[PDB]
């Protein structure tokens, strides 16, 4: 898959950019790759460990809590640009999942 669409949110993996209502939203590459990994697995709860291993596999991190920080950054950007119908749900202690809101 090169492109995912979720009611107005479009993820473009070739360019590692994202649009909301066809407007590009600045996002760093790690944040995009995290979002892409989750949205590619809509509805699946992905543990911090799998995210660190498969999204940061090559990049380094002092602190596993870089995952949480990045989840928050993604949700802040979606929320700030009034994107409501999909979000990343935190499943406490278990992981994160991209899914329809509620």
């Amino acid at each position: 898959m090169e492109q995912l669409e979720f009611d107005g949110l479009v993820l473009k993996n070739l360019s590692k950019t994202l649009t909301i209502n066809n407007i590009e939203i600045p996002m760093r590459i790690k944040e995009f790759e995290l979002l892409w990994y989750l949205a590619s697995r809509e509805g699946e709860v992905i543990s911090k460990s799998e995210l660190l291993e498969k999204v940061w596999g090559y990049d380094y991190y002092e602190d596993a809590n870089t995952v949480n920080v990045h989840i928050h950054r993604i949700r802040e950007k979606l929320e700030k640009h009034d994107f409501l119908p999909y979000t990343i749900t935190t499943v406490w202690g278990l992981g994160y999942k991209f899914e329809r809101s509620r």
